[PDB]
């Protein structure tokens, strides 16, 4: 949950820097700091990874007395070949390598850990570094549609690799009298990290997709409940959201879901296509 704030705080940093510098370079220190905090790291470095999946030897940022990086170190190479976090056998001078991998499988950067306290050298920690690293990779990377598809892929990976839930709402706006105003209300209701996408379904109707990443069934209930109150303010208490021609479809992503089940929701049920949302 501290996760929300960190990502949100980073996203803000991204949005408020000049083009006169690539994000990874400007935010190297911040990114390392985030990772250092979540893994209670003591000695580590952050490195750019090249298109050819080899790291730039010169670190973007370091923490403590980080040694020169050995690019031929098997741990680095195994991490970079697999695109996955790798750690040394706990029974047995890097201790862990964590790649920053975006949703397309491109590796942007490498966290190399020389030392972390023995007692945070476990799967729960590794999981957290890996979750955070993937999200960070995303942020470093049609605007609205591209972003929506990326975040959606991220959520699929998070549910699949880590069992983290997410929720997808589709708001079909069937009464043109209120369509624009309903959308405006939803857009103004937006939490950072949540993403929205305006579309037209195959029946020619306006649809507003809302993706709530990292959000449990209870969270999605809290959200919708917050919305009904906003709606009651905007169109009066006497009026229900549905009486404004709004139809709700909801899809919970979780460990037991699949890309195929999600596609069925987007295309078969919501009536969208893969030119609108990439799965
Ligand atoms: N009632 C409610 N409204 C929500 C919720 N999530 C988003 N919103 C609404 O969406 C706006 C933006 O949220 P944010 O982008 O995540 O950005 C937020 C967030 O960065 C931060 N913030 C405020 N309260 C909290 C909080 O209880 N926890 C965390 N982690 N951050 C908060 O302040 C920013 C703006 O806060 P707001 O001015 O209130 O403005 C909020 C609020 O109007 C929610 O769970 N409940
Ligand atoms: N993904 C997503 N989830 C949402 C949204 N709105 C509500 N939820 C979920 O519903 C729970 C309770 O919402 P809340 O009643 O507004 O109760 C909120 C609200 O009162 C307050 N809060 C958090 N963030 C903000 C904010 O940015 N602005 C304001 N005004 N209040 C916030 O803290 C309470 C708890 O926040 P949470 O622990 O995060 O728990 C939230 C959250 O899991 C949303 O726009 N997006
Ligand atoms: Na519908
Ligand atoms: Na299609």
């Amino acid at each position: 949950q501290s996760l929300r704030s960190s990502l949100l705080g980073l996203r803000q940093l991204l949005r408020e820097l000049p083009g006169d510098e690539a994000p990874l370079d400007a935010l190297a220190e911040t990114v390392l700091a985030l990772l250092a905090q979540y893994g209670s790291l003591r000695i580590a470095g952050l490195y750019r990874v090249r298109h050819d999946r080899t790291p730039e030897p010169q670190p973007l940022a370091t923490l403590g007395e980080m040694p020169v990086l050995d690019a031929d170190d098997l741990l680095v190479r195994t991490c970079l070949e697999r695109g996955e976090l790798v750690s040394v056998r706990q029974e047995l001078a890097l201790q862990v390598c964590v790649p920053l991998v975006d949703t397309d499988g491109r590796i942007l950067a490498l966290l190399a850990v020389e030392q972390m306290p023995f007692f945070v050298f476990n799967e729960r920690t590794f999981s957290l570094l890996a979750i955070l690293a993937g999200h960070i990779a995303d942020l470093l990377q049609d605007i609205d549609a591209q972003r929506f598809s990326q975040y959606l892929k991220r959520s699929l990976l998070d549910a699949r690799d880590h069992g983290l839930p997410a929720c997808l709402y589709a708001f079909e706006l069937t009464d043109a009298r209120y369509g624009e105003e309903v959308q405006r209300l939803l857009e103004g209701s937006q939490r950072g990290l949540d993403v929205q996408l305006r579309l037209r379904n195959d029946e020619g109707r306006r649809v507003l997709l809302v993706l709530l990443p990292l959000t449990s069934a209870e969270g999605s209930q809290g959200y919708l409940q917050r919305l009904r109150i906003l709606f009651a303010e905007r169109f009066g208490q006497a009026r229900e959201l549905e009486s404004l021609g709004v139809r709700i479809r909801q899809y919970e992503l979780d460990a037991g879901n699949d890309r195929q089940a999600l596609g069925h929701f987007l295309f078969n049920e919501c009536g969208l296509n893969d030119q609108q949302v990439a799965v």
